[PDB]
């Protein structure tokens, strides 16, 4: 199954419906597991869904990730030199040093008070107030992970900061935003360049063994230092998609306004089992990441179809977590389905889960901040269904476009919390 011509700007102006457009212009019928093969950037590019799909994207053997990723997003997006360019020992050394961090759950555990702190303050703002929550708990997620980073800063210089790092993550995906997104990646490489050679010279003493301190710390495969530069890239690897948690948080508070009787499960519940799943189904059910690329290291096949060498091979991950063969009803929002699951560890079995990425953590490129973001969306999510929360429910509260990257609704979801 192929699409003729090269559907580059196509996938810009059709955002998260890219792969089901051109699943159907391929011909496939709807819930196919086929593949369908494209140009994208001059190159061919074979979108797969699915866990037969998810087995071939991460199977790297035949695949690697360098050059994968367009550079007006990546470049933006994570930095140059990130470890999501990186391939084989190099790719593992680097992703031990980041997973040594967010993954390990004694590290997850010193983030959820400063996370449920945060979110307490920013509900707090509220009150007879008119707040925001995509702005509020993206801000309150970036000064939970700062503090929990160990970079320790004056309170304005942090919302500085944060504040950076939502206007990047706000418009790193759009033909108007890109300039807006590259203007702030170089302000705050700049800035954690600076932080990691003061904390090399000595001119900032680190809180020992923090994020901070192992990230100035960072060695490569020789067992030399990364230079400053992309040690301050990944500092903010492992802090600004924390605050990107925030679109998923904004996508709670709508699916809240939408279930009203699961925001009553959770208030009256002394378990937190109920807000985690309600998470979990958030993160599965509403739009964040469209779809991910790969690169052929030689020359293979997936289900009849021949891979290159060098063409693309893209994970489509909106067709995986709503592909009907592997969930019942997927356009239903249910988080019942996660009802009988108690971690994030425990939810990483679940095969065509993969809102943050599939396969194994340490071994591959999945993310490792899940158990972060999970912590910090369950904590938004007991904060936003407490009944004093009033969500707004006009149309551009609760909408959202599927054609934009990211995705959100465009007032960022208005709020207050009723006083007396
Ligand atoms: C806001 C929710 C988040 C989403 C949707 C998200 C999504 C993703 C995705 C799709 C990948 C790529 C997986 C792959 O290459 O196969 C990734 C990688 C990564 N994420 Fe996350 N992530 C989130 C939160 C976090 C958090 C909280 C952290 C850490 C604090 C983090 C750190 C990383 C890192 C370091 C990588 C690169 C891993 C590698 O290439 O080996 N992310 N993320
Ligand atoms: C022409 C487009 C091809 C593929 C585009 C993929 C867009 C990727 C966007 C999501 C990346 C995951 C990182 C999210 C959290 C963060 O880094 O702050
Ligand atoms: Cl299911």
């Amino acid at each position: 199954p192929r699409v003729s011509g090269d559907r580059t700007i196509q996938f810009l102006t059709d955002g998260y419906l890219l792969p089901s457009n051109l699943r159907k212009t391929a011909g496939l019928e709807p819930e196919s597991m086929c593949p369908v093969t494209t140009k994208l950037l001059g190159q061919d590019a074979t979108i797969v869904r699915g866990s037969a799909g998810i087995d071939l994207f991460y199977d790297e053997d035949v695949m690697q990730r360098e050059g994968a990723m367009p550079p007006v997003i990546g470049d933006a997006l994570v930095g140059k030199g990130a470890v999501h360019n990186l391939d084989g020992e190099e790719h593992k050394v680097r992703k031990a040093q980041m997973a040594a961090m967010a993954y390990e759950d004694e590290r997850v555990a010193e983030f959820a008070p400063l996370v449920a702190e945060e979110v307490e303050r920013a509900v707090a703002g509220w009150e007879g107030a008119q707040g925001n929550v995509f702005e509020d708990l993206s801000l309150a997620f970036g000064r939970a992970a700062f503090r929990w980073a160990g970079i320790d800063l004056p309170a304005e210089n942090t919302d500085e900061l944060v504040g950076r790092m939502i206007t990047l993550l706000d418009n790193f995906g759009t033909a108007t935003g890109t300039p807006k997104a590259f203007w702030q990646r170089r302000q705050l490489d700049n800035w954690a360049e600076a932080l990691i050679t003061d904390v090399r010279e000595g001119r900032i003493t680190a809180r020992p063994d923090c994020v901070l301190e192992h990230m100035a710390q960072l060695t490569d495969a020789s067992g030399e230092r990364v230079d400053a530069r992309t040690a301050g890239i990944e500092l903010q690897n492992l802090t600004r998609p924390t605050v990107a948690v925030g679109f998923f948080a904004s996508f709670a508070a709508v699916a809240l306004a939408e279930n009203p009787q699961w925001r009553t499960r959770i208030n009256e519940s002394e378990t937190g089992r109920e807000a985690f799943a309600f998470a979990q189904e958030v993160r599965r059910f509403y739009p964040f990441v469209p779809m991910f690329p790969a690169k052929a290291t030689k020359d293979t096949e997936f289900e009849g179809c021949p891979i290159h060498q060098g063409q693309r091979v893209i994970l489509d991950f909106v067709g995986t977590l709503h592909s009907a063969e592997e969930w019942d009803n997927p356009a239903s929002f249910d988080p019942e389905r996660f009802m009988a699951y108690e971690t994030q560890s425990e939810a990483e079995t679940i095969k065509p889960f993969i809102p943050q990425g599939g396969a194994d953590v340490r071994t591959g490129h999945r993310c490792p901040g899940e158990k972060i973001a999970v912590t910090a969306l369950s904590a938004a999510v007991e904060a936003l269904a407490r009944p004093e929360v009033r969500i707004s429910a006009e149309a551009i509260d609760i909408n959202y476009s599927m054609t934009e990257i990211l995705a959100r609704p465009k007032s960022g979801v208005r709020v207050t919390v009723a006083s007396s």
